[PDB]
């Protein structure tokens, strides 16, 4: 059962290179009911995630593109981070995948300052890779 | 509802902040039904995991083990300034889906921060 969080998620992948988001699209990617997205697409119109396009379809407000984005980002952040600090790149996908629906966006918020503490250069993020040299 | 490691874990800790883990501990402690905890444990036992209850080396390593790496994130997120309300709600979320090769260099990031208090007060400055 995807969340209201995949939902925006994927209506956003759906619309940033697929044009707009149409009620089958949702029940394809997500795999689910096409009535379990007017059933959920219903709620997202309520919370402000999206409008609906007379004619064109749905559309997501600032806020759904905000929230969107956002998710995108968290993803590749988390796939950053672990990679930052050495993980084998086979399990970066696997872990990132398993947590990032786990973590609160203060976690997020500062696992960025800690990807930061690092990417400003390369030789401060090797003292820790001396350490994992054991 | 909580995975056998869950259960091995909460029977450790049990175990070592009192010495014995009772199914009532147990089932308190997860919010479950004592009956649940009972259905587990005869797989703990049948599989040999543990024997109040008693850990077997098995159980005792598994435990040992996941309370480490419970330990390890948690104090990771401290490490990394993050609310004191939210870490354990996260690593008790992330905790189980993050293999051992992450949790190994989690451990060597949380012993850079560790090995000069220069670095834990550089990133809080970051932030």
């Amino acid at each position: 059962t995807p969340s209201m969080e995949d939902y925006i998620e994927q209506i956003y992948m759906l619309i940033e290179e697929k044009g707009y988001a149409r009620v089958s699209d949702i029940a394809e990617a997500l795999a689910v009911h096409p009535s379990s997205v007017t059933k959920m697409v219903q709620k997202l119109d309520k919370d402000e995630y999206l409008i609906y396009e007379k004619y064109r379809g749905l559309v997501l407000t600032s806020k759904g593109k905000k929230i969107g984005k956002r998710l995108v980002y968290r993803h590749e952040l988390l796939e950053q981070f672990l990679r930052i600090i050495g993980v084998d790149e086979e399990k970066i996908y696997n872990d990132v995948e398993g947590i990032e629906h786990h973590l609160s966006w203060n976690s997020i918020d500062r696992i960025g300052d800690l990807v930061q503490y690092f990417e400003e250069d390369d030789a401060r993020k090797k003292d820790l890779k001396s350490i994992q040299k054991k």
